[PDB]
């Protein structure tokens, strides 16, 4: 209610402690800090951890309680509610071990709950389809940032990080900042009157640009009939899947992507070109790089190597190799049944199709979302519009074994980010499953690098 005044009172902190390295790490705790005035789910929380150093006026690498970068990580997997994560937490979802890193790492650790598309409110209806993800999300960096100087960290330096929906939580978050489209549902909830853009985006193997994900996900693993996550493409599917192909094309070409010496990224009409090289070539310098450190890259199909250098590869043997995970199309499918249909759907509709084709060829009844529903979660929406204030500072993984989405998705959101100018840090990590946080290291040395 409006009681809650959304005031941070770091007096809340409690200490605790958790092992890390064979080491104690000290930190305090606030959990259960109600973020909204208006909630409408029990998981719209948020949890507080600091390193106990900022509540006795000392530093941790190179950070004091004013200057911290904030880490906000989400829970969010499959579009589904992310609780209020905890480094004591043990129960799936939960990245832990992550925070029980940042701590150590000297971070100010915001973590909070996220509603997804199965929450229900008190009467049992849905109240967790698209956008309120990313509402929360922007409710929870508002609380935050009302509360610089309140709250330990440096509310100009929040950090998000997720995997897979998270990963596009976090990307969506850095991408748009204080757009106007996403105001109304904050004021419904009551969040506090603060900004939502952020410092920096971390984000693992980003589920994003859902409607134009069948596309390149045909455009992939198209030649290829047998999906495992056991099946086989129906001559139906094989049909839809030619075509996504094709269209993929046309939908790349119009994005203008430009190479570094800024020549047009395009494909042909048989998806060859500029633009494949490019996925090509991150693929190479994933291989070369385990190749150097005495990794058996030839688990997959398709490398050339010469010498000590990895110098080639044919694509079409490393997908086959690789397989293909989902059927067609891979993300909104004609019978309503994946997890991004049930994202698209709302308090009246359970799912909803996201994309002409799929409506178009829908086997059971149903209608579209709003397109202007579908470009406010697209990341990509931010980079070519003047409509948002963007994070100036990416890093972007995508597993070289991962399949969930194809590479062309993550490489066009590096590649656009370039382009317009932000700081992008991206790779393909060889022999990496659709997961996140296997790289904290480097993570925070990355961190580290911005924020010291």
């Amino acid at each position: 209610s409006m009681s809650n005044r959304l005031i941070f009172d770091a007096d809340w902190l409690v200490p605790e402690q958790v092992q890390v390295a064979g080491q104690a790490i000290q930190y305090y705790a606030a959990r259960n800090i109600q973020y909204v005035q208006h909630p409408v789910a029990a998981i719209q929380v948020l949890n507080v951890f600091v390193p106990a150093a900022y509540l006795h006026g000392s530093s941790v690498n190179g950070y004091q309680r004013a200057t911290a970068p904030i880490l906000m990580p989400n829970t969010v997997g499959g579009y589904l509610p992310g609780p209020a994560d905890d480094p004591q937490r043990v129960t799936w979802p939960t990245n832990a071990g992550t925070i029980q890193q940042a701590l150590k790492r000297g971070y100010v650790v915001v973590a909070a709950g996220i509603r997804g598309r199965t929450t229900v409110d008190k009467s049992g209806q849905r109240v967790g389809q698209a956008p309120a993800f990313i509402v929360d999300m922007k409710a929870a960096i508002r609380y935050v940032k009302y509360n610089q100087g309140r709250l330990p960290g440096d509310a100009n330096r929040i950090i998000t990080n997720g995997t897979s929906a998270g990963g596009a939580t976090s990307a969506l978050a850095g991408a748009s900042g204080n757009s106007a489209y996403f105001e109304p549902a904050l004021t419904a909830l009551g969040a506090a009157p603060a900004t939502d853009d952020i410092f920096a985006v971390s984000a693992y193997c980003p589920i994003h640009n859902l409607e134009h994900a069948d596309m390149a996900y045909e455009w992939q693993f198209n030649g290829i009939n047998d999906w495992h996550r056991s099946g086989q493409l129906t001559v139906e599917e094989q049909a839809l899947s030619l075509a996504l192909k094709a269209q993929f094309s046309t939908y790349l070409n119009q994005l203008k992507l430009t190479a570094s010496d800024g020549t047009h990224l395009t494909l042909n009409e048989a998806g060859m070109g500029s633009f494949r090289d490019v996925v090509r070539q991150l693929l190479i310098s994933s291989a070369q790089t385990a190749f150097d450190q005495g990794t058996d890259i030839h688990k997959y199909a398709g490398f050339v190597v010469t010498g000590n250098q990895v110098t080639d590869l044919d694509l079409s043997a490393y997908l086959k190799s690789l397989t293909r995970m989902k059927a067609v199309p891979a993300f909104d499918q004609l019978d309503l049944t994946s997890p991004e249909n049930n994202l698209f759907g709302d308090a009246t509709a359970k799912a909803k199709h996201f994309t002409a084709l799929a409506q178009t060829r829908s086997t059971v009844t149903a209608q579209l979302a709003d397109a202007e529903l579908i470009q406010a979660i697209n990341p990509l929406s931010y980079l070519t519009t003047t409509s948002s204030q963007v994070a100036k500072h990416w890093r972007i993984r995508h597993g070289a074994a991962d399949r969930d989405t194809s590479f062309a998705i993550p490489i066009i959101l590096a590649i656009m980010l370039e382009n317009h100018g932000y700081g992008i840090d991206f790779a393909l990590p060889w022999d990496i499953p659709h997961s996140g946080d296997y790289d904290l290291g480097d993570l925070f040395s990355w961190i580290d690098g911005l924020c010291q």
